[PDB]
């Protein structure tokens, strides 16, 4: 196994092959640099009013979270292909900016997926239980604490010991380029060595059947009305599908979204009049 | 193993250890006549107007469902003691009357559980997927399609297949009885074969880590405001507790109930003048 760095218009089916022999890999240009700057734009004072900062709520503080990131072509790719055989609907986990102040220590060598109990029960063969992107938004390099992985690791049994620091790979990216985490990839962020601060911001989505890290229904009515169907099933507001008429989060024996008037439905013409 | 009947006031730990030994069991009395009433009238013509009417959307349509019934002793005392040391908080998972018409034919056997894929990686000894709490509205009897139980079959490895018909027993219960169903419990409900149809309705509850059946965000805000704070926890109101200070169904960092508004906070002093 290796960390693969690879452009954008890579066939999604070579994704998923590297994902399943490397356990994480790259894509460049993620995000174009507009999007990077609108991100950074619409949170920026959100994190210095938050030597680690991981605030999230970025789709109640960041339209062009909710409105474009969430939809974005290779998350919901990746996804299909990752939850759908098995479990049907997948939707989203958490994301929160990843935010290293300069002097920040080397953070814990992890797999995300240890906080799922069901992660004791899971075969290294069987899918993930969450996957994570993880978007660059400033440059990240071995110096700022970039995000370090162990291409490889993906595929130990439960109970095997973290890789020592020195099996860690660091990852460096530029500005909108993104590292796919599955849940069993061993990474840690490294330490912030340099004088500016390194950030990034995450992404992630699990199966249907999973209750996400974070919930929506605080947010606004009007912030709902404005994503697409894709993101307000993403978000929490539809119900679920698994297969075979099988569904979860339903209103009753119909659709949450049905039930709570979130479709549109067409005005009566005396009313338009 | 063996179907067995207990007095309501059986210690709790009798009762587990029954759940361990036989996977099902009956709670005599689990409701008086009051509650069983009360539903009864709650729910009647949504019925009605609905061989056999499986309605569920009860917390809505129910006042004592959301105020009495959730509030149950113990459900909540099998749930944490099921439920808590491995998962920590738990919550509603789904629940619909259970009608049977005259002249309908015995409903397949099955585990309530096989719907969850995870069903596949667990064993017979991992705490339960979810659990069933079958009230009986009329007598349940033989003639009448009274639920079928398979006691001991809980402990069957996944693949194995069903029981025999002629290996189910009959759960016979007065109204107000109530019937125990482990996610892994074989069971069934049987034909009626008489002139008068055979009612009871359930709840349900699994593991914050997993997606109810049933959202209840379509609940008009007043409804959710005369539920105590265990059950709107129960019903997807409030932030889920893992273990160690991990929480999921978050709003962001803070709490959902806080986020939304929901917690009781004290007027200023002005305003109350
Ligand atoms: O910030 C980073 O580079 C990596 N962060 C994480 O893996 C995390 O917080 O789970
Ligand atoms: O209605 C009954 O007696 C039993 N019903 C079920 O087990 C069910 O619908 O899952
Ligand atoms: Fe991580
Ligand atoms: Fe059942």
């Amino acid at each position: 196994p290796q960390l693969h760095y690879v452009p954008y218009d890579t066939p999604v089916e070579d994704v998923m092959r590297i994902l399943k022999e490397s356990g994480t890999l790259v894509i460049r240009n993620f995000l174009d640099q507009n999007t990077v700057q609108k991100v950074q734009d619409e949170v920026d004072d959100y994190v210095r009013n938050w030597k680690t900062k991981q605030p999230s709520n970025l789709s109640l503080m960041s339209k062009t979270y909710r409105c474009e990131v969430l939809n974005h072509p290779w998350m919901h790719a990746i996804c299909e292909r990752m939850f759908g055989p098995t479990y049907g609907d997948y939707w989203f986990n958490g994301g929160s900016i990843l935010h290293l102040e300069p002097g920040e220590n080397t953070q814990p060598i992890h797999q995300d997926h240890v906080f799922y109990q069901i992660s004791k029960w899971r075969r290294p063969t069987d899918p993930d239980l969450t996957i994570n992107f993880t978007m660059a938004l400033t440059e990240f390099t071995v110096e700022n604490g970039g995000t370090r992985v162990c291409p490889g690791s993906h595929l130990w049994e439960n109970g095997h010991a973290s890789p020592a620091e020195e099996d860690m790979v660091p990852v460096l990216m530029q500005p909108g380029d993104a590292l796919i985490l599955p849940g069993s990839m061993w990474h840690s962020a490294g330490a912030n060595r340099t004088s500016e601060y390194r950030r990034g911001f995450a992404t992630s989505f699990h199966p249907c059947h999973f209750t996400p890290i974070e919930s929506h229904h605080h947010l606004p009515r009007e912030m709902v009305e404005e994503m697409t169907p894709l993101v307000q099933k993403m978000l929490g507001f539809r119900t679920l599908n698994l297969h075979n008429n099988v569904k979860v989060w339903k209103a009753g024996e119909g659709n949450l979204e049905d039930a709570t008037g979130l479709k549109s439905v067409a005005a009566k013409l005396a009313a338009a009049l």
